[PDB]
C-alpha cells in the first residue's frame, strides 16, 4: 500500500504502456476504506525518506521574495495550521474557504485540511463581493482563510456571519494567525470517500454547483495525471495555473507531491509578464513544465533565442485545445513536444499524450485506462466508427477512482449521471489509433482563457441591470482566449439600444462578475430565438455568429470593447 | 436634475455632450416635457446617436455648436437650420471662419480637412483680446489668422464636421487639459522620473487622462504605487485631470529630439484594444 | 462619351460584324485622360439603371454556403471596405495584397481598390511560404487581405514586416474586418494610365516579375474579351477559374460587370469534382460559362445525358489550345459550340471565336480589330502564307488599349518591346481563311492545367533539396494538362536513384512550390546536355514507347 507509490516512482522513471497496466491492476487492490493522503504517502513516505529535500520553491516576481520548504518543514508548518484551526474548534467535515495567492502557506493549508479531514473550498483571488456571498449562501463557512490582499472582499461577502478568519500573510483586526499552535497534531482517520475538497463550477444550466471531491478520487486520481504529466522524483516541476482551482490541486499540488519532486511555486499579480515568468523558469532551472494554451500561444510571440532552458525536459498543456501551430514552434526552438492532455473538475485527467505516445497534433492522446472512456451517440449508443463525434463519458460499473462524488445539485446529477455514464459534455472524434480529437462543447458552456464560465450566471448578472429585460450569453470564437463572452440583449421599454448604455451595463457587470466573466461583446436585439415552448436557442445565436463571420460583418447593434 | 428640468417647465437647455450621453441612457418614458421646445449642445462632439434617441422620444433636436474660451459661439446648427447628425453645422456670419491646410492656403474642396481659423482684417467681435503670453500669441496669430488648432472638413452644402485637437490637448468630460500640466503634477512624486499625459478614446467622458510612467530605480510597479501617486495627484489637481488610468514603462518612444510621440502611444493603445488587453503594468482606477 | 458603354451593352443583345466595327471606332474617341471604372461604370450606369439586379450569386459547394447580391448591396458592401482601407491610412498606389477564395468579399475588395486607386496584387490561394516572401522581396505591401483558411501563410511570409491586415471571414489576433466602416467612400480621381493592378507572371529566364495594368488596361481593355465572349445583360455567367490570376479579372470580374450581367461564383477547396460542379451548373441556371480546356476535357468524359443545360447558350473556353474533339463532343450533346479565345496576363483577349464568327475546331479564331496581331518571322517580317509559322505580335503605334503598361523588370521590356511590336513569346500559324492556330511557345515556359510555369523557380527550389546537384525542368505533353513539368535531376554522390528519393523530393518541393509546379515527372540522369534538347530527345523516347531508366510518374 506504501508499495505501490514506490511502484508508482518508479514507472515513472521510465514509462511504458505495459507497466502502466500494472500500475492499473495495483490500484485496483489498494485497501482505501481508511485512508489520509497527508499521513499516509506525505508522511509516511517523503518526509520520512526525504523530509530534508526541497518540496517547494516558491518566488514572487512583483515582490522578488523566494521561499524554499522542504518536504519536513511543510508538514510542520502544516501541522500548525491543523493545530490553530482545531484550536478554533474546527471538527472533521467543516468548511474553510481558501483564498490566497501563490503562497508557501496555501499548500500547508492544503494539507492540513486533507490531514484534518476539513471540506476546503479552493476560491480564487478575482472572485467578487457578490460572487463570494453566492457560495456563502450555498455553503456556510466554519473558517475562511485569505491573504491580506483580499481580506476586506472576505469581511464584505461576509457580513455579520460567525466565523474564524485567518491571515497567511499580514495583520488584520480580527483575523488571526495560522501559525501560533503547536506543530503536531494528529491525522484525523478520514474514510477514502470523506469529502475534503468542493469545486464550485459553472454548467449550462444556472448558477455555479459545488462538485464533490473525496480523500482518494483526487489524491489517488492524481495517478492517472502525474501519469501522463510524466513528473518524477528527480523533477523541479512547475505548473502556471492560479490557486482557486482543479488544476492547481493537479499539477501544482498532488502530482508532484505524489511522486516526491520539488514543486515550483510563482505568484504574480495582475498580468502575466510572459518574458519574465519564462525568464524565472530557465533560472530556476524547472525540469518538468505545465502551463495552459493560453499562456503557450503568448509565449511563443516571444523572441525565443533569450531562453536555453538547458534543464527543461518535459512541458505539458491543458484546459482547452493546443494549436499543431504552437507545439511546432516550441519544438523547432528547445527540442520538446508540448503535450496535451484533458480532463476537468469533476474527474482527474481522463485522456492524455503521455510521456512515450507518438503526439499527433491536435489530439489530446489516448484515454487513461484507470477510466472507461466512450464516445456515445445521441440517443446514448456507443460509437465504434472513426471520425465520428460523439459525447465524452466516463462507464460507472466499477466506478473509477479519480471520480467526482457527484454534485451538489440533484438536478445536475439527473443531467450528467445517465444509463451508468457519466457524461463530460465534451464532444470529440477518435481516428484509426483511437486517438482522441476535442471538438467542442455539447453544452452552452463557455471556456474563456482557461476559465469555465456559465451562461445563466452572467444572464443572471445582466438582470440586475434595471435596463435589462432579457439576456442570452454565448461564446464567440477568439484565437487568443478560445472564446469571447457575448451577450445578446432585450431591452425593457423605455431604454433604446447606445453604446453609451452598452458600457454603462458592463461597467455594472464589472461589480458583481469575475472579469473574464464579463461580457466583450454587447448586442441589443428586438428578441432572443426561441423554441415553441420559449426557450433560448443559444445554439441559433451562435450559428448566426457564424453566417456573419464569414462575410466580415458587425452587427447593426453589436458594441465591441 | 432632468427631473428638476421638467419641473421647473424649463423651455431651452443647454447641457454638454457628457451630460447628454447619460441622459439618454435613463428610462425615458419617466419624462414628457411639456415645456421645452429647444436643446443644445458644446465643447465636444455630439454622438449621431444621441441625437437620434432624444429625438425619438420627445420629439427634439440636440443642437450641437461649436466656440472656445477664446471666442463665442463660431459655428452652429441654428434654430432654422435642417441638422446633418455629426455636424457643429456652418459658421456664424458675424465670424469670417476658414479652413486652411498646412501650407496656410484656404481649402476650397470638400471632405478635405484642415485647421479651423479666424480671419482677422476685420477682426471679429466675440474675438479675445489674446492671451496674457506673448509666445503664445506668436503661435495662436499667424500670417493673418488665429488658429483654434481644431481640425475640421466640410461638405457640397458647407457643413463642417469637426475631426480633432491638431494639439495634444484633452478634453475629459467637457473639461479642457493640459498634458504639461499634469506631467509637472507627476514629477512632484518622488517615484516619478518621467511622464507622458495622453487623452484615451472614451465613451463617457470623449477622452480618459492617462499617464505613462517611467519609474526611478528602487521603486517597483505596483497597483499600490500607483494609487499611491493617484491619490497625491488628487491633493494637487483639480478631478478631471487626476489620470484615470497610470501606466508604468521602461522608456517612452522619442523622437531625435527627444519629444515624446504621443502618437505612437496612441497608436498602441489601439492595437491594445482591439484584443482588450492592458499593458503589462496598466492600472485603471 | 460614357453612351459608348450604353451602345456597347445593346451591340451585345445581338452582335455582328458591322456593329462591331462601329463598337471599335467608338473606343478610340474615349476621353480616358482621367478615369475610374468603378464610378464611371459600375455605379453611373449599373448601380444607377440596374441598382437592384443580382450582380452576384455565389456558392461554396463544400460549405454549402450560399449568397446573392445586387449591383446596389454589392456597391455598399464595396465602399465599407474602401472606407476600411482608407482608415487605416492607405493612400492612391498603394499595395495590397489579395489572397482570398471566391467569395463575394473578393468582388467588393475589387471594386474598392479600383474605386480608391490603389495597387491591387492578387495572389492565388496556393502559394507557398517561400513564393509569398518573394513577393514581398519584389514589391513590399501596403496591406494585405486574406480569409481565415491563409491568414497564416501571409502571416508567417510576412514575419513581423508593418502591414495593415484584413479577413473576408472571422476574426484572428491583429487582423482588422472590413465593414465596420462607412457605406460611403469617395472615388479616387484616377488618371486613365494610373496602375491599378500588378500580376506576377513565370518567364522563361528568372523568378517572376511583374505585370503592370491601368485603370483602362483592363477596366476597358476587357472589351474586346466580353465582345468575344459574348456576355450579355440577361446571362448569368460562370467562370471556372481561381482567384490571383487574370482569367479571374478577364471574365470573373470585368466582362460580366461591363455588360451589367449576373456573375456567377463558386468556390471549392481542392480537387475539381467535375460531375457536381457541372451539376450546379445546371442547378443555378449559368447562361454563359467560361471554363479552361483541362476543364472541359475533364467534362466531355462524363456521362453527359446526366444533363439538360436548358439554360446554357454560350460556351467558351481560354488559356490553352482546345481539342477540336472536345469542342465535337460538347456540341453534339448540348448544340452549343465552345469557343476558344487567346490572350495573356500581359493583355486582354486579342484573337477569339465570337460568337457570330463560323467555328474551325481546334482554331483560336481571328484577330480582335482592336489589336493589330501579326505574325512575323525570325527577322521579324510580316508572314503573308498559309501554314507558316512565326511570332504573335501586336502593334504598338496606335497603342492598343488592353496592354499592359510593360513588365517590372527593364530587361524583359527590351526583349518583349521592340520595332515597334510586343512579342507575346507565341508561335502561331494561320489557314487559307485567316484563322489562327496556336503552335506553342518560343520560350521554356510551361503551362500545366492552365498554369503557366516557370523552370529556373522549379530548378532554383529542387537545389534547395540536398541531394540534387542539377536540374532541369521541361513541359512534357500530356493530353489532360496540355503539358507536365518534369525534372532532369544529377544526384551527388552517395545518392542512389530511387523510387523512395524521387518522392522524398517531391514531397520537399511540396512545402517550397505552388502545386501545379511541383514535378509530376523526376527522372535521374548522370549528366544534362538545350531545354530543347531534352524536349527532342523525350519525343523520340515517345516514338517507341520507353520509359527513361530512372523516370518515376507521379
Ligand atoms: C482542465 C480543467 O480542469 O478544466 P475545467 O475548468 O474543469 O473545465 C473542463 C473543460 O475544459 C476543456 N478541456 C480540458 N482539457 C482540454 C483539452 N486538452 N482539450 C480541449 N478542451 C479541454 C473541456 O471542455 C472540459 O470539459
Ligand atoms: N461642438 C464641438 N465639437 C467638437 N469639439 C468641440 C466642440 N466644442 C468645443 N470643442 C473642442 O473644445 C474646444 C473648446 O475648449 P473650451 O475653451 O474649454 O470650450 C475647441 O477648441 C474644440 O477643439
Ligand atoms: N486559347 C489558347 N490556345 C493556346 N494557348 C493559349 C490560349 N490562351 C492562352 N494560351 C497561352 O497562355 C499564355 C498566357 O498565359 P496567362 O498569362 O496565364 O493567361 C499565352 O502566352 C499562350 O501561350
Amino acid at each position: 500500500v506504501q508499495d505501490f507509490f514506490r511502484k508508482f516512482i518508479e514507472f515513472q522513471n521510465s514509462p511504458n504502456e505495459k507497466s502502466l497496466q500494472e500500475i492499473v491492476k495495483l490500484v485496483g487492490q489498494l485497501d482505501l476504506r481508511r485512508f489520509n493522503w497527508v499521513r499516509d504517502v506525505f508522511e509516511d513516505i517523503h518526509v520520512k525518506e526525504r523530509g530534508s529535500k526541497t518540496a517547494l520553491i516558491w518566488r514572487d516576481i512583483n515582490t522578488g521574495e523566494e521561499a524554499k520548504l522542504s518536504y519536513h518543514e511543510l508538514s510542520l508548518m502544516s501541522n500548525r495550521v491543523l493545530s490553530t484551526l482545531r484550536k478554533h474548534g474546527l471538527k472533521k467535515g467543516d468548511v474553510v474557504y481558501l483564498m490566497t495567492k501563490v503562497h508557501p502557506m496555501h499548500w500547508a493549508v492544503f494539507l492540513a485540511v486533507i490531514k484534518g479531514g476539513f471540506v476546503m473550498v479552493p476560491s480564487a483571488t478575482n472572485l467578487t463581493v457578490a460572487e463570494m456571498k453566492y457560495r456563502f449562501s450555498d455553503l456556510k463557512p466554519s473558517a475562511i482563510i485569505s491573504d491580506s490582499l483580499r481580506a476586506s472582499v472576505m469581511e464584505e461577502a461576509l457580513g455579520s456571519l460567525k466565523v474564524e478568519k485567518f491571515l497567511i500573510d499580514g495583520k488584520r483586526e480580527t483575523w488571526n494567525s495560522l501559525e501560533d499552535e503547536s506543530s503536531n497534531a494528529e491525522p484525523e482517520d478520514t474514510r477514502g470517500e470523506d469529502v475534503i475538497i468542493n469545486y464550485f463550477t459553472s454548467g449550462t444550466t444556472g448558477m455555479p454547483k459545488r462538485v464533490i471531491h473525496t480523500a482518494v478520487s483526487y489524491p489517488v486520481g492524481s495517478i492517472t495525471t502525474a501519469s501522463i504529466v510524466g513528473v518524477r522524483e528527480s523533477d523541479l516541476h512547475l505548473n502556471l495555473s492560479a490557486t482557486g482551482w482543479a488544476k492547481f490541486a493537479w499539477s501544482s499540488f498532488f502530482s508532484p507531491l505524489l511522486v516526491g519532486a520539488t514543486v515550483v511555486g510563482i505568484n504574480y499579480e495582475g498580468k502575466l509578464d510572459t518574458r519574465r515568468y519564462l525568464g524565472e523558469v530557465e533560472n530556476l532551472g524547472v525540469t518538468s513544465f505545465c502551463a495552459p494554451p493560453t499562456a503557450w500561444r503568448q509565449f511563443i510571440t516571444l523572441d525565443l533565442d533569450q531562453f536555453r532552458f538547458e534543464r527543461l525536459r518535459s512541458v505539458v498543456s491543458a484546459g482547452e485545445p493546443l494549436n499543431p501551430e504552437v507545439i511546432k514552434i516550441w519544438k523547432d526552438k528547445f527540442n520538446l513536444t508540448i503535450r496535451d492532455f484533458y480532463g476537468q473538475t469533476e474527474t482527474t485527467a481522463m485522456v492524455g499524450n503521455f510521456p512515450f505516445l507518438k503526439v499527433k497534433p491536435g489530439s489530446m492522446g489516448k484515454p487513461h485506462p484507470l477510466y472507461d472512456i466512450r464516445l456515445l451517440d445521441d440517443e446514448g449508443k456507443e460509437i465504434t466508427k472513426p471520425y465520428e463525434v460523439g459525447h465524452i463519458t466516463v462507464k460507472l460499473n466499477p466506478r473509477p477512482i479519480g471520480l467526482f462524488l457527484g454534485y451538489s445539485d440533484e438536478k445536475k446529477n439527473m443531467e450528467s449521471f445517465r444509463e451508468g455514464y457519466y457524461y463530460t459534455g465534451d464532444k470529440a472524434y477518435f481516428d484509426e489509433e483511437g486517438y482522441f480529437y476535442f471538438v467542442g462543447r455539447g453544452d452552452d458552456v463557455i471556456k474563456t482563457s482557461d476559465y469555465r464560465v456559465g451562461p445563466f450566471e452572467v444572464e443572471s448578472a445582466l438582470l440586475e441591470h434595471p435596463a435589462v429585460a432579457e439576456a442570452a450569453v454565448v461564446g464567440v470564437p477568439d484565437t487568443v482566449r478560445w472564446q469571447l463572452v457575448k451577450a445578446y440583449i432585450v431591452l425593457k421599454k423605455g431604454y433604446m439600444p447606445s453604446k453609451e448604455l452598452a458600457e454603462e451595463i458592463r461597467e455594472k457587470m464589472k461589480t458583481l462578475l469575475s472579469p473574464y466573466k464579463v461580457p466583450r461583446i454587447i448586442e441589443f436585439v428586438d428578441e432572443l430565438p426561441k423554441t415553441i415552448s420559449g426557450k433560448i436557442r443559444r445554439v441559433e445565436l451562435r450559428k448566426r455568429e457564424e453566417e456573419k463571420r464569414k462575410k466580415g460583418e458587425v452587427g447593426q447593434n453589436e458594441y465591441v470593447f
